[PDB]
């Protein structure tokens, strides 16, 4: 799939939203995993013992995880689909060391849209949303076609 250059200009255009305060986007995003998919906590080991959303907001260490995310999807957002290097020590991590099934990158999706919805009104109507799920579409499409060249595909 491509995205077209309207498409990616309203992309990058939220994004410059999200990025004038990665550390609050990123917690606010992986607060909204965990409340939605309790299941994804697990895959956390400096974090799985996190009993509510004020420990939550309160964890050092989730608030790492969240600049991390945000820091390298910005990464290959600001590629606009050119993004093959990038993929591949991240499809390798999340296969074999962390083993991300393909389904929970599309709770993290649903989640990330949440939150731009939320914070973000203005930049984020119906077309700027449709070309942000577009883009996250194609990044996991990608992801998943190296998760099984890797011999893991979940
Ligand atoms: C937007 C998609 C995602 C991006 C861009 C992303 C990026 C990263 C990055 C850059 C790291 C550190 C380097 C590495 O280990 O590769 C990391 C670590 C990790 N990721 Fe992700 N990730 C994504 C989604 C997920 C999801 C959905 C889960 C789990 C439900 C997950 C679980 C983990 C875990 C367990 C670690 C190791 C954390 C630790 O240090 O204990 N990732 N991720």
């Amino acid at each position: 799939m491509v995205l077209s250059e309207g498409e990616w200009q309203l992309v990058l255009h939220v994004w410059a939203k999200v990025e004038a305060d990665v550390a609050g986007h990123g917690q606010d995003i992986l607060i909204r995993l965990f409340k939605s998919h309790p299941e994804t906590l697990e895959k956390f080991d400096r974090v799985k013992h996190l009993k509510t959303e004020a420990e939550m907001k309160a964890s050092e260490d989730l608030k790492k995880h969240g600049v991390t995310v945000l820091t390298a999807l910005g990464a290959i957002l600001k590629k606009k689909g050119h993004h093959e290097a990038e993929l591949k020590p991240l499809a390798q991590s999340h296969a074999t060391k962390h083993k991300i099934p393909i389904k929970y990158l599309e709770f993290i999706s649903e989640a990330i849209i949440h939150v731009l919805h939320s914070r973000h009104p203005g930049n984020f109507g119906a077309d700027a949303q449709g070309a942000m799920n577009k883009a996250l579409e194609l990044f996991r499409k990608d992801i998943a076609a190296k998760y099984k060249e890797l011999g893991y595909q979940g």
